[PDB]
């Protein structure tokens, strides 16, 4: 076995231990690990009988949290069982050993991937330059949150330039110079279309003719 | 004016007021931000000069985050600090806006941001699994509530030798026998509001191009 204060202090240090999705984790039945813990002392307001032999734990026992080998249903964490890491598993077990007959209990950490909504103070207003392929020189600067939609936009530029509502157009995302990029998606906010402060966007009519000015 | 004491307390819980979608907050520079913190004692290591003049801020000054018209790439906390609508009309009712000044009022925007939780996953969900032709002929797998509806697909379709190259499309059939599609791939199993015992059915386009369910 070990020092009984390594024995605690080890536990105690694995026990904070990081999830890390894929790796392995074991359970530890909540009754025999509080053996454990009278016994070493591990709680600062039970830490009185570390020594005893009456309280030695003897293997590690898992089958309260069995049925068949299978695992009882409704089972709460520090509840009915605590967790190990792969590491502080093996350092229980080359303490105690498995009590014959029971195969070690382990599960794996899952990942769930979300987007959250946050709030921050918008202090600086995304500054676009809006312009047409008729007059590239006419540039008009207009400032939008980055929760604004590209649909809120063109709807700009089409007031700006007075385009008519029964115009075709579509609108280009000036990333550097010589280089433009659609932007055909209007419900895609600012933010999630990574436009910048100061990008060049430029819209295109459709000519009377069904052809597109630029090609 | 108001009391030490009070402007202190008063701003202090004012700063962790919570951000809400729409609300209007105030900026203000943090040089004149640390010399009213100090003429405050607002920072409890920091109280020796409070209450002297030498420390006194003066009436609001933002020029310093102003160019000749704001500078750019200010810092929140080290450049400027950030005050609810109530906390700028205390400063200023205590120390007033500078002349030829305006306040620098921005808004509060709401924007996503994705995030990951992890658990250790002591319950695996349970499902059982059955090809059309065949509904007698169920066998149950345990998945995990992160594996997607594709990767469901892929062992259904070992499961029962469904070579790859036959199409298939997949449905969860509920008690009344009513089949809804599950057509989202990338949806996790609980994204898709799949559960312990439920029943998957995977159906193969025939080989003249018609579904068995139309």
């Amino acid at each position: 076995a070990a020092d009984l204060d390594t024995q605690r202090s080890d536990i105690a240090t694995l026990l904070k231990t990081s999830l890390r999705k894929g790796d392995t984790w074991y359970l530890v039945d909540s009754r025999w690990f509080k053996q454990w813990k009278k016994y070493v002392g591990f709680d600062s307001w039970d830490k009185y009988q570390m020594g005893d032999q009456n309280v030695y734990p003897g293997p590690i026992d898992n089958s309260g949290l069995l049925k068949d080998q299978s695992l009882k249903e409704h089972l709460i964490d520090e509840l009915d069982y605590i967790l190990l890491p792969t590491e502080g598993w093996n350092k229980l077990v080359s303490w105690y050993t498995l009590m014959e007959g029971q195969e070690p209990i382990a599960r794996k950490v899952v990942e769930q991937g979300m987007f959250v909504k946050h709030c921050k103070v918008e202090v600086y207003l995304t500054e676009l330059k809006l312009c047409e392929n008729g007059n590239m020189n006419n540039v008009v600067t207009r400032r939008f949150s980055k929760a604004d939609t590209i649909d809120t936009i063109e709807k700009e530029i089409r007031k700006i330039f007075s385009i008519p509502d029964e115009k075709e157009t579509r609108l280009w995302n000036k990333y550097m110079s010589n280089t433009f990029e659609p932007l055909n998606k209007p419900d895609s906010t600012i933010q999630d279309a990574g436009l910048y402060q100061g990008q060049v966007l430029v819209i295109e009519q459709k000519n009377e003719d069904g052809t597109w000015p630029r090609g």
